């Protein structure tokens, strides 16, 4: 209940690249307040949406330190400083503590299988150097490639310094075990295309890529439930779905950053290599996407 | 044209005797007990009531003793599906002829079929049904049939199918069938995720908990209708402390043991191999049928 | 003491009519057929077999004709298992009439079973096979039940158990075995890694494949007591590219169609919802025939 | 023309200090090590060397001064694989100064990428390799990428491609590939296989406990040539012994203390979150590098 400020719908920030590929300063400062503009209640900077993998730990604290700078005060700030090394989560964590950020994220060591004890230890070196803000911890068992039990996601949850669970996760009885077990937690819908019925298992917030486009839809979920609109919040839900097939077919992070592109949030809409640009043909759709959204804001 | 087929729907369990022979005394208590509840229907035969390991003269003796004691009064649901297509037919007669108002049929497991080999097998089925709705299957876990949706599009598109049991926990795939199927009859199969399951798509229910707790379920379709999704996920809270309950016991001798100290059952034994429950358990099982009688009424 | 189950068994395949009854006629010929080819034994009633999509009177039938056309000429090894415990026992007194040589019944599937489950029903069928020695199975790929080295352990040394069926690609877990286990009579299961599969600790095979060429995998057996590795590689290859071929056209169907032209089976068809072959595949599959046969003498 | 890659050659482990800095007095004395057991090659920098928790920076320290123990002494292969493009260009261009016999890059891996990114990824590396051959990755457990023998003919048979490290456990599709190539390099990748992958059709291996027992290794590549199968199999069972005991303890931090105790390494720390090996461990992994130590000689 004292980590209660870091509940609701946060945007996982995307990273914007120039045409070499490295950071676009000024389209990441424009996302930053791009996304404020919406009314999200926080930003998760530098995750596996930003890319953070195929970037360096030098570029990494680049982007963190920009958007610190134009959100420090005014949105919820958590930096994900997640690394396979446990030295370089520390560095990148005592880098976001320096530069005011409100919580830190960290991703389950992956590739190499570590047992469950070298996962806590993992946690309690980052939540060390994190210096006294709160850790959001990770149970992602698809990307990573690490399946948990509630049991270990209950002392994941009690580790002294963890304030969230990130729930990226579509099993929803999952979700709904772990609110029962821990109803104070602050837990994030990792899977934005189950927003919905994410939300009505237990989650109380969320952390999406999609949500850089259209917040508001995600927004006006969590509105619509809360009023008991369970069919506006299921139309939403639809609409949201049109829109991730749309980004599954063509590809997601990069038709985020094309729509951002026609938007135009950001001015190049590479993702680095070797991610593939957008094909031709799916240009037509990207910008009618855009347009879509941007009447519908108003 | 078969909205007779959305709803809530218990997936029965067979009751046997303590020598693991029918019960045919218990199976018609159950099915009063069902109708008592006020569920929309029943399904018969399934994975639930141990079907895959009762033989095809065991499975007919349950299926028409059900619609003597059910047809009229519910819907009625027969599971006819088998890994031979002929066999799976051979039930769909016998459904069809005890006046069953659906069948349906698990995709063929064990061996590995192509989709073509799933389609026709339906047909097959559906052809012996003689007009009765084929309710088709989706459960990607204990088969082991993973489908894509222009796959389910195909299915739930065939000549004579009415309805799709979604057993999966995919609500990403249950909210594209809805926006693909309106009008598609869609179970939710997991119980655990009953209340999300329904706001992702689905507008009815097919589980084996619901033999002794229907009217928790019947209760968040209620809630989740009038808006009151704080009551949908507080009786879904319940429903998982009993699942987590059936989890550790064992799913299906543990509900029969709850129907047992609820008077219902006679003898809460499965078939071998499934074991008995363990001595330890019994006490929580019979606090449980306790609460669930006394939440009755 | 059970020396004699060791060696290549091939795993038979039950011959249908038009009508996809069982076909006697057909199924005698297999039997000679294979003893003919000089194998050591013959696996009844296996996946390769059908037996999922045969009633229990049907198995027992065929495993009776077998036993009349090989019984005191190779060994004969019954498979029994179902998922049903006390069906699984039915087969097994049957084969004990019959007079097989031993038992096999696959790791109860479809429903989560505890390994205790599993080994309480190999008990039971051992019980009911009164005398005779039991194979164990390791399937984890079409049955889902994925063992622990001690796990194996465990089943392996039941009082009963004479042989282990390991259809698994994980020659590690061979290796563990055959290190745990220097006298276990140990069985490879896949044909595509026949050769591998001796290497790694297995000193014998059950497979579907030997049906139309088990001289090459009795010669792969005699090449690698001989040395020469080189010849085991090439009549590995050779395996294989048939191999290829029948996952192209269907393994089960496309064995019985390489056995039809070879005047072995009247009528090549698996039963529903297994499809026949695809008319675009018979020149291929008989070609296969003609070489295998001229290939033999 | 790439046969100079053929045969045994360790996945070179990284020493590390006590403050988890590269220990470069003992990755000297680690090659040399390797060069003395008769190894053909070395392989730097991969997932075994703990590539995935170092900087570029220290990645280049590595393959630069294994280059200068070994270069002109045996091959030198430099796994320059990274997520990102541009970062293993990087190492690719670095191992080219350095002298590199080739290049490898594990398929980038965390982010799902299609086929035809993959194939991009190298050809981008292969360019900034600037005329030194790539060894590609076939690796569907750890990277978690399940490719089609279609793709596999399409990644070995890009320009610049000159081997391939088959990291799988499934010998049918290494006959398939070796039946499809017949000329290509192919490294077996798991150890506790290798004999049996040999016979498969793999003519080398990548392994990293060959860094402590190579001429095991060495010595079932000459069983199998002598056609000795009998010591091929011994020789795989004492190996898979040790793997028995790595896997136990954590293998690679298991790997560099039996080094330790052959004071090869001065320091048998992998870097965190790897933990450090359990005391009651160090009993037996002083036992078996003093039995390795007095085997060898
Ligand atoms: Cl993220
Ligand atoms: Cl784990
Ligand atoms: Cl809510
Ligand atoms: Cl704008
Ligand atoms: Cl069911
Ligand atoms: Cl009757
Ligand atoms: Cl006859
Ligand atoms: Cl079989
Ligand atoms: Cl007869
Ligand atoms: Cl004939
Ligand atoms: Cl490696
Ligand atoms: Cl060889």
């Amino acid at each position: 209940h004292m980590v209660s400020h870091l509940r609701g719908v946060m945007p996982a920030l995307l990273t914007p690249f120039d045409a070499q590929q490295n950071i676009d300063r000024a389209s990441l400062r424009r996302l930053v307040r791009f996304n404020i503009e919406q009314g999200v209640d926080g930003v998760y900077v530098g995750g596996s949406t930003g890319e953070a993998f195929v970037q360096s730990l030098s570029e990494r604290e680049e982007v963190l330190e920009i958007v610190a700078e134009e959100a420090k005060g005014k949105i919820t700030l958590i930096a994900h400083v997640g690394c396979v090394s446990t030295a370089e989560s520390q560095q990148l964590a005592a880098a976001a503590k320096r530069y005011g950020f409100d919580a830190v994220s960290a991703v389950t060591p992956f590739y190499y299988p570590f047992s469950f004890e070298e996962h806590c230890d993992h946690y309690r070196a980052i939540i060390d150097s994190a210096d006294g803000i709160p850790m959001v911890v990770y149970n992602i068992p698809a990307l990573s490639g690490v399946k948990l039990t509630l049991e270990q996601i209950n002392q994941l949850v009690t580790l002294p310094g963890v304030g969230a669970l990130k729930q990226t996760s579509g099993d929803l009885y999952q979700m709904e075990q772990i609110r029962r077990a821990h109803p104070e937690l602050v837990l994030y819908n990792g899977y934005d295309e189950i927003f919905a019925s994410g939300l009505l298992a237990g989650a109380d917030g969320g952390i999406g890529s999609t949500y850089n486009i259209m917040a508001w839809r995600y927004l006006g979920i969590v509105q619509a439930l809360k009023e008991g609109d369970t069919a506006k919040a299921q139309q939403l839900q639809h609409e949201c779905n049109k829109v991730i097939d749309l980004l599954v077919k063509v590809g997601v992070f990069r038709g985020l950053k094309t729509v951002l592109h026609y938007m135009d949030v950001l001015s190049v809409p590479l993702c680095r290599k070797p991610f593939a640009p957008v094909e031709d043909k799916f240009q037509a759709e990207l910008k009618a996407l855009a347009q879509q959204l941007m009447q519908e804001r108003g």
